[PDB]
Order: structure tokens, then C-alpha cells, then sequence
């Protein structure tokens, strides 16, 4: 039973790595591109992309370990952990040539080890919607002059005790609810039916636990980042941010800036945290020519 | 009924301010000191400090609005509106001579206003473990190197749709515990026996909405004392914080500095955030001496 619906001409299949069974929606020919969703949804947030893609792309939307339909890592959820099996998932369909990276949320932690360690796999990289782990993700405040602020998350979350998910147990979709809406600009764009499906998803037992697994991690992904970091990025990277409520503005650009010799990036007027869908038409057309400048 | 063991001499008893009904616990002869207690607690963390002081002064520590066994507000939870049923109080009972006041946590927040309002009527202050509310709040992080920060929760607990009520109801007992021994040091003195009598009192339904409707006027009460801070205090003034793990450490003592003319600070080693509890005998010692340099 699909958690959410394939669009028409893609696949949903699985493939072992390193002895874990990893989802995944596949579709479209030519040069791959693969797009790794973020916290509180799965592969569906790139729908919408991932049909124009494939127009001229291979295209693969794999659920993060414990996320959606992937069985949980076997190693660890630190960045360095998960970047493997995204990493090997990726050469079982383009093993005699680079690939194409796009990455939300915390698609990021769990992708950027592994472009840096193998930088000759990575055609192009594009980034949207959070930092990548280093000490400036502590100087985000606690506490705003408007309220409750962006990222105090990240200590719920990486609670012990399984604070989060003894707290949300039972109310899943009301918190994810509210997750959605306070980083969102457009909250008009979750319907009820949509709400439903992602709640649906990761309220499964081991879902709701991989879910803060990875912000327990985060700290041991920064520690590991501050050596990986050594090397920068040599390859094209874009980067993109909503410029509203839930935006990270500026910051996704001028922190790429150190890691990346060759990067330019957006910010999106008007839109919040959820770009692909908030913003989808605008969002979809920057990747598409992005990375149609390359070889497709 | 009692929620809590009244002290041996002390009574347990009401009354009536601006059409809201508060509970105190009340001993001892000579000048009045009011203790005022925080976050999570009742007057009962005043309990082994109480009969103490009994002995030099007439002690009374009241349940804030909402908590305990006194009823909410009428007003607002914010500073400037909670602390004149504070100040009403107080003077009931010393209506002819300042008296003394110590107030730990959100006490503080409450009570700045009507210690800046009118400080003839303030002898000798004693404040411990909470930020005044003012523009510093807003720098402190929301995730730190070592995990979750010390102040993640006022944004959880500010948040709208009720969000920290509707996940935490039906869990107090489970969150008041983390809460607790995630800020403190000296975590075993918090026994399931002393956790059950807290967890009681603040799942009342109305008083787990109290304890949260006082974070979300923080940034009314941060608005109120950028005002009020443009007189400094003159009377004798002593800060605590712990040094161990929940500590405020040397902020607590800095910060007042631009609040006081006289000022003394003391940071107790091995002790977090709840010092009645965590560091009995040294935190008693030194409000004792503090309190007993004036006549009593």
C-alpha cells in the first residue's frame, strides 16, 4: 500500500543498501538527478518537480532511512552515516557517471558528506531551506521579539528521554500541523488531504523515532563537518531560500559561500520554509535550468 | 485541601486581591519577607528555607496566579499586570514598613515592575535563576554544543494554538520530570515521591494553561521594563545562579548590574536552576545572612 500517490510514468521500488531496504520513486531518461526530502515529509514533496525533470533527466525521489517507506539505518543517523547509503543508492543508477543532487531540510545534513568525499560523482548540487551543520547553527536564537523562533526544534527534538515523541504520540498530525504552518508562508497550499498523508506517514512508531534520530545526531554531524569542511566544494551549486515567515534569507547563500568556490543562489519573496510546495512554480523552474546547463 | 505539607507554625490561608483569590502559606514574627516561587513549582520550594527565616521574620510565600492554589489573573499574566497583586498582597500585611522579597524563576518576572514602581517599599531583594525580561533574551541560542539550550522553552511554551497545553496534557508528569532534572545538577533530590506532588498541582487543567499564558506575555513584560529599567534600583540587591549544569553562571549577577546600584552575586558550584532543592544548605545560609543585615 503506496503512502502517497506515484505520479504517471514513475515507479516506486526498493533496493538493498548495505542491508537496508531503502524506498524510492523513480522515473524519466538521461543523466540522473536524485532529490532527498527533509523533516515531516517523504519523497511526495517533489512531485510536482519531479515529471517536468524528467523530461530530461533520470529522475529518483528515495525516502530518507526510517522516513516514509525506508527501513531505518543500520549504522547511525549522523550525516556522515546516512550519506552512504544516499550515496550507494545513487551509483546503483549512475555508476559510470555524475549525478545530479537537489536536497531539503535535512536532506542536506544527510547528503553533503558524501558530495564532499566524492565530489568527482556530483554534477551539480543544489541546496534549499537549511544550514549546513556547523557552529553557526548555535547562534540561531531561543526566542524572538514575534514569539516562538525558527529553530528552537532543535533542541526539542534532540531531547533524550524521547521527549518529542512521547509528547506527540497521539497528536501527530496536529503537531506536524503546526510545524507546517509556523515555517510556512503559504499555508494554503496543505490542503487537509495532504496533511493527512504526511501525518499518516510518519506517525508509524519507527517513523516518529527516525525523525528526531536525526537531531540527535546533530551535534556528532557537526563534529564531523568541521573535518570533512577542510575541502571545499569544487563543483556548480545553487542555492534557494524563501525571503518570508519561515525563509532562511541571506543565510543559505553566505554560509554556501564558504564551502562553495562556485555558487549562486536565490531568495524567494513571499515564500516560507516548504519551497516545493509553497512555491512550486518558481522554485521548479530555477532547479530545471540550473541544471539544464549541464549535459541532459 | 493542601497540595502540599504546610510547615510545622505555618497556616495555609487566602486572600482576596483585586477579585482574585490567592493562596499563602504564612509564620513566623517581625519584618515581612515574601518568597516568591517559579516555573513548575508552588510556594512549597520555599518549604526548608521557611521556618528559617521564621524565626528573625514574618514570612509569607503565595502561589502566583493560576498556580498552586491561587486563582488566574483577572488582568494578564504579563509582569507589570501580575505584580500588583503581588505588591496588593505584600501590603496587606505590611502596610507601615518596606519588606523584604526573594523570588526565584518567573517570581522575577513577576515582581520587577512593583519593586522599580515602588521602591520605598522594597528593603532588602534577593533574586535567583531567571533573566529580567528584556532585550538579552532574545541572544540567547536555541541549540548549543552540547544539545538541547537553557531556554528553548520559552519559545515552546509561547507558541500559539495552544501547542505546549494540547501535547503536554495527559503527559505532566512524564514532561514536569524532564523539565526538571534536565535543569538541574543535583538531580536526586528530586525523588518520584517530591515529582508526584509538583506534577499534581500544575496539571491542573487551568494551572497548565497559567504556567504557559505567563510566556506568552514575555515579550509584552520585555515591552513594559524597557521602560521601567530607565530608573535604577536602590536598595540592597543579591543575585544566585548556580554553576552547574542549569545554571544562569555570571549572567545572572551581569545583568542585574545594569538594574542595581548595589548589587552582590554568588554562583554555587555543583547546583542548577532549582537551588532551594539542589543546594539547600549553602542557598539558605545565604539569603539568611542577606535578609539579616537589616533589623529584624
Amino acid at each position: 500500500a503506496e503512502e502517497f500517490p506515484v505520479p504517471n510514468g514513475f515507479e516506486s521500488a526498493y533496493r538493498e543498501v548495505d542491508g537496508v531496504k531503502l524506498h524510492y520513486v523513480k522515473g524519466g531518461q538521461g543523466p540522473l538527478v536524485m532529490l532527498v526530502h527533509g523533516f515531516g515529509q517523504t519523497w511526495y514533496e517533489w512531485h510536482q518537480l519531479m515529471p517536468e525533470l524528467a523530461k530530461r533527466f533520470t529522475v529518483i525521489a528515495p525516502d530518507l532511512p526510517g522516513l516514509g517507506q525506508s527501513e531505518p539505518p543500520k549504522t547511525g543517523y549522523s550525516g556522515e552515516q546516512v550519506a552512504v547509503y544516499l550515496h550507494k543508492l545513487a551509483r546503483q543508477f549512475s555508476p559510470d557517471r555524475p549525478f545530479d543532487l537537489v536536497a531539503h531540510d535535512i536532506g542536506i545534513w544527510n547528503t553533503y558528506p558524501m558530495v564532499v568525499k566524492n565530489q568527482a560523482d556530483i554534477a551539480r548540487l543544489v541546496y534549499m531551506q537549511a544550514p549546513i551543520p556547523d557552529a553557526r547553527i548555535y547562534r540561531f536564537p531561543a526566542f524572538t521579539a514575534q514569539g516562538e523562533s525558527l529553530v528552537w526544534h532543535f533542541s526539542f527534538f534532540a531531547a533524550d528521554d524521547r521527549l518529542a515523541e512521547t509528547l506527540i504520540a497521539g497528536k501527530e498530525r496536529f503537531f506536524l500541523e503546526h510545524f507546517i504552518k509556523s515555517h510556512a508562508s503559504n499555508t494554503e497550499v496543505f490542503s487537509e488531504r495532504l496533511l493527512d498523508l504526511y501525518a499518516r506517514s510518519y506517525a508509524k512508531p519507527h517513523s516518529l523515532n527516525a525523525s528526531f534520530e536525526y537531531y540527535r545526531a546533530l551535534n556528532e554531524s557537526v563534529r564531523q563537518n568541521a573535518e570533512l569542511a577542510k575541502t571545499r566544494l569544487q563543483m556548480p551549486t545553487m542555492t534557494l531560500a524563501g525571503g518570508g515567515h519561515g525563509g532562511m534569507g541571506t543565510f543559505q547563500l553566505e554560509q554556501m559561500k564558504a564551502y562553495a568556490e562556485d555558487v549562486e543562489g536565490h531568495v524567494l519573496p513571499g515564500c516560507g520554509h516548504w519551497l516545493p510546495e509553497e512555491c512550486a512554480a518558481p522554485m521548479n523552474r530555477l532547479v530545471i535550468d540550473f541544471l539544464s546547463r549541464g549535459r541532459h
